[PDB]
């Protein structure tokens, strides 16, 4: 009875291979890194995976349903036969039925540290400064009062927030009103009405990832891309941590969402908060994140980097590779091994990969792909 998805096959003993994200034995967490240059049908694999989920998402603890929120940045999860196996719903950033500014959480001054946090991911998907990130809050607390809520007073904070729209409006509105990059990015954000502008149409962005979840991200320049991403992975946080623990019966743990972002080598460069919150929280909640590169490079970068909380890997071939990633990746100190490994990774043929298990072990595959599904 326990969920399996079929990642492929042993290259040698063509044993099938399979991944248990409920099994905690053999997976303490579902974060996983898949990683492969153009033409090695990562992508291919990557669908596979996504579609037994959601097929098999009965065999889920309790059989329970397993949200799935897919981040395409390359219009590569929208062809027919995908959308018809997964029976996925899409949405295009156009007016998209939530609220970034709406409340979630407990915490002393909720709506301040909404705002803070907008103003955060936004200061960094813009590269802001220090005084546009305070303005920011500082008209975000603007629009939650006239709104009637207020930061020190709990009883308000069920209200309707206000949106992106009614910020923008509050900039124009004030005495003295800045030309600069501040300017410019919300001109631009609420030009293009990405996210809903009527306050009353916002829904539960939680509950929006019911089944598998498109959001496509193409055709839109990297800095809204990576807002929409970081917004949308925020606010998600803030939800998740509100919707309390997965049943969990001796060694297998409730799989609730799961998230997906392909290209992240962009996103994951720019360090945005929320994603690092998700890879490192999500377990309890049976939250957990799927990373989908062309690079290896930015797993290891940082302190407490996104490797170290990465278990399942399922490496393709890359063009550029260093000792770092290894160590990262796979995690052995040994340099001889490296080099095996980095050769072997640079020989590795399309639909094949490393398969990096719960319990750290290498083994060559070749890849259940979604055409042979």
């Amino acid at each position: 009875t326990p969920l399996q998805i079929l990642f492929g096959h042993d290259a040698v003993r063509q044993n099938p291979l399979y991944w248990e994200p409920t099994n905690t034995a053999k997976f303490m967490n579902t974060n996983t890194g898949i990683i492969g240059t153009m033409g090695t049908g990562k992508t291919q694999f990557t669908k596979s995976l996504v579609t037994q989920l959601m097929r098999n998402q009965s065999y889920n603890v309790d059989g329970k349903p397993i949200g799935l929120l897919i981040f395409d940045y390359k219009s590569d999860y929208v062809d027919d036969a995908f959308l018809e196996a997964t029976g996925a719903k899409r949405y295009q950033l156009s007016l998209l039925p939530y609220n970034p500014l709406s409340l979630f959480g407990d915490m002393p001054m909720l709506p301040r540290h909404t705002a803070m946090a907008f103003a955060e991911t936004m200061g960094k998907a813009y590269n802001l400064g220090v005084k546009q990130r305070m303005k920011l809050v500082t008209l975000i607390m603007e629009c939650y009062d006239l709104a009637g809520i207020v930061p020190h007073d709990r009883s308000t904070w069920n209200r309707v927030a206000p949106t992106i729209e009614d910020v923008w409006q509050q900039y124009l509105a004030q005495e003295k009103v800045d030309e600069d990059s501040l300017y410019a990015a919300l001109y631009n954000l609420a030009g293009f009405q990405i996210f809903e502008t009527d306050p009353e149409k916002m829904t539960s962005l939680y509950d929006l990832v019911d089944g598998v979840t498109v959001i496509e991200l193409a055709g839109y320049p990297s800095e809204i891309q990576n807002l929409v991403v970081a917004l949308t992975l925020d606010l998600f946080y803030a939800q998740m941590q509100k919707r309390g623990k997965p049943t969990v019966r001796g060694d297998y743990r409730q799989l609730t969402k799961m998230i997906l972002v392909d290209e992240a080598d962009n996103f994951m460069r720019q360090d945005f908060a929320s994603l690092r919150k998700i890879l490192k929280e999500g377990r309890e909640y049976g939250v957990g994140a799927i990373l989908s590169t062309q690079e290896i490079t930015h797993f290891k970068t940082g302190e407490n980097n996104y490797a170290s909380y990465i278990l399942t890997w399922v490496i393709h071939r890359v063009s550029e590779i260093r000792n770092s990633d290894i160590k990262a990746v796979f995690n052995i100190d040994d340099k001889s091994e490296q080099e095996s490994l980095m050769g072997q990774i640079r020989q590795l043929e399309k639909h094949f990969s490393l398969y990096i298990d719960g319990n750290k072990k290498v083994r060559k595959m070749r890849d259940k792909a979604f055409w042979e599904l």
